[PDB]
RNA sequence: CCUGGGGGGGCCGGGCCACCCCUCCCACGGCGCGACCGCUCUCCCAGGGGGCGGGGCGGACUGUCCCCAGUGCGCCCCGG
């Protein structure tokens, strides 16, 4: 008797940013600098100490 | 003018260009001064370093781990 679909509320809200997006190339440089400069110290506090 | 013939000159004005004396517009060449669009880097500072910088509104992220230090992204107003 009533086979045709209604067509559902188009109404929607803000979007927020749920997943994490990509570090950009500056920032992966920057985290290998300080991976790379944070090293040497732990070494050099060990042998100091 | 020369020996009837031979040789040469002016008329025929007016109009255009141009030899000497001032302006207007296009195409091309360079320089200086302002506006519009896009993207951005040396001058600046406590040589090196901070790179395109200052501030604010918010979020996210990094460290064989000095709990402090450091880098992107969204928007807005300035500097170059
Ligand atoms: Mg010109």
């Amino acid at each position: 008797e009533n086979p045709v679909y209604e067509k559902k509320p188009k109404r929607e809200v803000k979007k927020k940013r749920w997943n994490r997006p990509k570090m950009s190339l500056a920032q992966k440089k920057d985290r290998v600098a300080q991976k790379k400069a944070s090293f040497l110290r732990a070494q050099e506090r060990a042998a100091e100490s």
